[PDB]
């Protein structure tokens, strides 16, 4: 029944970028293609980890690679990714192997829940999603206590509000925004749950981090879906091909929706640091 919302990697490179990357991208400024953004958001979350060569970071949800092979590239530092697709896994080492560096790098099968070796630094872009509101206190006290005194992490994620923050909006479109995230959750990330904001920081600050203003991805979000969108809309027989009308139909649901409704601002994507202690000024 989950691995029924499961889909081939063919369909998603008939929308995404050649990074593969899956993630809201960072379009500054304005005029970088989605390629350009998806590398310039890879440098906006890296940039707030105070890396330093010889460090080891840990990518929470690596994906295909992109945001590791950056970091060893710009920062000389160790690289360590978890992810819980196979294909993944093998696309990765190879990412991984062809850079020359002296610097470690590893890409294990496995959850953030079987992971706990020592790490400087934790990376994770819209993995949080995934995880569950039940796991929020693991996850954070997980990633406090691998880091030393000085750590920091950024967690990437798309958000909603609570109910009674959408209510201020009017019944209709507060239920109607419930059960298109229902269909999120269900459909595209399945066991899913979107935080709000809010939980994100209270979960950090409960287990011990300190938590600076959020930054809002919202209006990167939407110039995001839209090339998303059009460009899945334009090879729509190559996608039913590959999957069905079914599938396509799912994704320009997601696609065009959550565009509509980040315009709307009934959703927001919150990239959240999260800095130990004894962190860097
Ligand atoms: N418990 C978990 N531990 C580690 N990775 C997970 C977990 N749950 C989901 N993921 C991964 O999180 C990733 C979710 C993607 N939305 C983001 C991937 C990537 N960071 C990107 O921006 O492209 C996929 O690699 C999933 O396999």
């Amino acid at each position: 029944i989950q691995a029924h919302y499961d889909v081939s990697d063919d369909f998603f490179a008939l929308f995404q970028d050649p990074t593969r990357t899956y993630s809201c991208a960072y379009f500054e400024p304005p005029e970088l293609t989605l390629e350009e953004a998806q590398y310039a958001k890879v440098d906006l979350n890296l940039d707030k980890l105070d890396l330093k060569p010889g460090m080891t970071l840990l990518d929470i949800g690596c994906g295909w690679g992109t945001t590791m092979r950056r970091a060893v590239e710009r920062f000389d530092v160790n690289v360590i990714g978890l992810t819980l697709s196979k294909n993944q896994h093998a696309r990765c080492e190879q990412v991984l192997a062809s850079i020359d560096t002296n610097r470690s790098r590893q890409v294990l099968l496995q959850g953030w829940e079987d992971f706990a070796e020592p790490v400087d630094r934790i990376v994770s872009i819209e993995a949080f999603e995934h995880f569950g509101h039940e796991n929020y206190d693991d996850f954070f006290k997980r990633c406090f206590n691998i880091m030393p005194a000085d750590g920091r992490m950024t967690v990437q994620s798309s958000v909603s509000y609570h109910p009674y923050e959408m209510a201020a909006r009017g019944k209709k479109l507060s239920f109607e925004t419930a059960r298109f995230i229902k269909f999120i959750v269900t459909e595209i990330f399945p066991g899913g749950r979107l935080p709000s904001t809010e939980m994100m920081v209270e979960h950090g600050e409960k287990a011990g981090f300190t938590v600076p203003e959020p930054l809002s991805l919202r209006p990167h979000y939407i110039k995001t879906l839209r090339i998303w969108g059009d460009t899945l809309q334009s090879n729509k027989d190559k996608a039913i091909e590959v999957t069905s009308e079914e599938v396509y139909n799912r994704y320009m649901k997601y696609l065009r929706g959550c565009e509509h409704y980040f315009t709307d601002e009934m959703l927001d994507c919150s990239l959240v640091t999260y800095l130990k202690p004894g962190a860097a000024a």
